[PDB]
């Protein structure tokens, strides 16, 4: 019940492309937590976040931003858990700006980097069920029947 | 001594950069193994790699390649486990070629990219690392101490010679 | 009667682009097959594809996808048939990603590449016509007759 | 001995990356011609050897030019044989001008565009091969043994020094 | 009467853009010529107007073309008279791919290019005017006229 | 003595670039501190560093960083001074990281960027003495007779050899 | 009363994303003027107000302009006072022709350059707001509340 | 004697580029003057120059620059001759700042761009030659031999070592 990954956006404009982070976490069953930090606007929030994120209980942070996107190399910077970002699509520079301000983290912190929009948010959820999956059986089944039935369910010719 | 995380990489030219990938899983002494699989060249090779990474033992796999990197994704198109890519800096396009082809994975298929070059491939087995943490108190010690020496370690000014 | 072209497309959002490149194929009478193949999401099934090609008695394949762009390379991974390849506009970065994730294929593994969109699925079809043409009288009749209507078809003044 | 492939290029500046599409032709012992056509300075000289490239032979071009690179796109709307193109990399733009130039062809008017640089002249002259072996089974068969050794000679692992 | 100015354009798709320059040619009362001629789909057309524009009494030749652009190029390479051109918009790459394949030309055969779209096209007619200002002192106040129209004309506060 | 403009960077490895930061301030007679801060290594050091910044006396900030060069907007984030930020030039992508990183902060909290590299560097000084200019008069003759001479220096004609 | 931040765009097509300065400034009330002025169209109009400027008491310069925008720099060679740029977003390039054309001002004469659009036109505000602070006490309290408002205002969770 | 070209770069350094056209004006016997005029640090000599250019003789004016390159569109904003512009590359983008500072001139200020770097130059002289041919027949006859000369002088093959 209690949530084992944090899914944290810079902003509610950021809910149209995370809420595609939340979706398949509920899909798959695994207790999350769905909020707002902002590392511009609400830099306090983020360090206490990201500090207290383990002892809290979460085992992996799914972080969305746009443009200058420093959400998710900032929550990098204040906890050891596994970090994945998020590249929000912006509106002038398509989210090239937010790519390469998630991506290029320096040696020594990580952030592991998704495509840029939806895609991206499918993925990072993705990417921590399978980290989840190593150490709980149960859901690394549900995982490979998720996989199981993608595969399975591409058409074999177009409409 | 068995491996829990797999290096692997386009070609020997990628080493100079996946060198640093596995020095540091070395240095926090996680057990992984090392090898050469191309996409392009030996995509069955890469398919067998892939598909039995789970049943060997493996719990995360890191990918380098560049250009048109097909590498990491692929891997992780026959693994349930998750794969972090490594985009290898090219020649004429920087690693920008590397970087696209790696990170704009559609949704259903995760890879987990690091920074073009050298701090991507550290990075790539400090994520590595601190997903195998999660699990391994001993290791989630020693990253610990990892984190915090390179935090205490930061000078306070620069050598303004 | 039997396929000697290939389309393949790595989802039905393709379709759109990769339809341009079947109507050319219908237009020139290349007797072609149209079908869905993810490199991503059907990886086994790209492989028996690619694989078994030559010996179903194909002669060239054009490969679409957007993104993270494997199929074309991929394909021409496990085959010996000439590979075309038409990068799809992507919605982020137009494309962009598609087109350096195919064209840039190292050596050793070529895939010719078209340019990105429409375009290039019917550039695709029209060089794979080109390819056939170099070994089917008739079709490069056919294929004559349609560059010269082309040409010829230019008005000489704007409306 | 008569030529069926023909490769051209805009410069003598563009012979070092193109000499691997005549160096691999040559193990394939496919017959060929190279000569240099400016686009730009020999307009007429590329209408009259795309204009008759098909009369005298040749099945395929490759051609590969750099910058405002037009010739492999000026090539193909004066011959109906497919022009493949090698996009030269250029000075300040690493070839990315080299690259648009080629591969953005309008619909109607193909170029088989392959990667910028000597990647891809080796490959023009591959794919040239895959469609010559496609009517010349000795050729097939060479093709086919050179693919597979290709895929054979990959090392397993890196050399870790 | 006779066109001193030649304006040419890949085809119809390129009007909307270098519709702009024929409005602006007229404007100043330039006698010209408006004319589709494809460099990659009639290149015989290109070759035969770029190397009898001379012989035919024109002095600046205006080119647009989107894409691959080689309309300027191939423009100038059969004309010693000043080619300007105008790179179109394209749907993926937003004309940069027009651009780099129309101002990176080598030395030795220059193409004056303008900017990306309407403005550019608008440009290249205002640069062919001063161009054609040098000999023709009709013209030159005229063209004095429209620089200073323009100038006087801009708003010193926004509405 | 009391320092007024703060200049921070990321690493040693950003001296190379800041220090023409630190020689201007010097040349136009304005106090100032030079430190290394980490965004990514060192978040608290940073937070305290640009929280008490204005306490501390200090007017305005200059931070540079280079890559995922997020220094400048988080050092902005915390304190209500003047942030000024300096892309460091990086090595695949020459800096463009640097610049988007630091550039497209949204609404709400500015960094006035500069140029990639040694100019930015030089502007970020340059800017932070015409704010201090606006309140100090002496600041501000000083800088009028730099800028001056700057303008009367310039050549007329190149020393074409 | 009399202003003390000007305001300057290039164009009214630029008021759009300049008019979010304009509404910054007048919350904070800090007295300004909001302008017109073209560095290619009306250039002695710019030469004329950025050099006199400082006399007329104005102690920033927040100039905005798009494509290829020179209004910043320029504005910037001719006054001493500090002078704050905002890439306006271009049709073609999204902006980023205006980002570099600004941005990279060689050392010498700087431009405190802001994010490409209304971002970087509400942020110019706000760094002439942080700049004013540091001698205007009253203002320093209000921008004080301003970033104060901002950042507890931030959700923290999405709707 | 009396220059009918004008020929203006930002600074000394733009010189290794911009030599290229003085160089081709000179081969072709077209009088012209080079001078440096900086439009961020001189920007009432710019004004002055552009000015004045026409009632001085000037028919042309090729201005080079770099980086934020605002020097042609200036001139051409202070004049009512043709001006061409000459993007310089630039360290870290290449010319890229260059190149759009430049060719995205706002309709109704032209600026005839020409490609990035030396080319750029060459091709801004020819073109400025091309123009001053309309109205000299001396000079448009060398021209014309110049072109033909180049085409003739292109090569038919490769020296393939």
């Amino acid at each position: 019940s209690a949530p084992v990954v944090g899914i944290i956006m810079g902003s509610q404009s950021d809910w149209e492309t995370m809420r595609h982070a939340d979706a398949l976490l509920t899909e798959l069953e695994i207790p999350h937590e769905t909020l707002i930090v902002s590392a511009n606007r609400t830099p306090d929030r983020l360090a206490d976040y990201a500090r207290t994120a383990a002892e809290r209980g979460l085992n992996v942070i799914i972080a969305g931003a746009g443009g200058a996107a420093h959400l998710p190399g900032m929550c990098a910077a204040w906890t050891r858990l596994p970090v994945l970002g998020v590249p929000v699509e912006s509106r002038a520079l398509k989210g090239m700006d937010s790519l390469l301000s998630i991506v290029q983290m320096p040696g020594g912190v990580p952030v592991g980097t998704l495509a840029i929009g939806a895609s991206g948010a499918k993925n990072a959820a993705l990417l921590a069920a399978s980290i989840l999956a190593l150490y709980n059986p149960a859901l690394a089944a549900r995982l490979e029947t998720w996989r199981a039935l993608q595969t399975a369910s591409v058409p074999n010719s177009p409409i």
